[PDB]
């Protein structure tokens, strides 16, 4: 099995003891600079809590996905069998910050990376933590 592919998942601890292998990380998540991060919120909640539109606004002129974008859609099942070798490879937890953009042309709120330029800023993107960990059994195990 190989899970290489997980350039936005960081800390996937594994246990192989079992059949079906438990596989525990964290994801990348996109926070708001305004009062906190709360993921349990939804469009309508992170929108109010915000202040950039209002709740008679349509949907479709709202933020799509503001403070709660999970990329990373929880984790991916891994089927329970034989495992003999694992490919890694290099995962990071990525801190989302963006701000509000107003689109004029179609009068919509939408998300804008932070610049530099505009007073001081946080940069658009960064890695908290960079560590991974796996459990082998007694088994014949090979990691790569």
């Amino acid at each position: 099995l190989d899970f290489s592919g997980n350039k936005v998942f960081g800390k996937m601890v594994l246990d192989l003891r079992q059949s079906p292998p438990l596989l525990h990380g964290e994801s990348s998540f996109n926070a708001d600079r305004k009062i906190g991060h709360r993921p349990d919120l939804g469009d309508w909640q992170i929108r109010e809590k915000v202040g950039y539109a209002n709740s008679i606004s349509p949907y479709s002129s709202l933020a799509h996905g503001y403070a709660n974008s999970k990329w990373p859609r929880t984790i991916p099942k891994i089927p329970s069998g034989e495992y003999d070798t694992i490919i890694l490879g290099y995962g990071h937890q990525y801190q989302a910050n963006t701000e509000i953009e107003y689109l004029s042309n179609w009068i919509v709120w939408r998300e804008a990376v932070p610049d530099s330029t505009s007073r001081h800023k946080r940069p658009p993107l960064e890695v908290l933590n960079s560590q991974c960990t796996v459990i082998a059994g007694e088994r014949k195990t090979t990691v790569l």
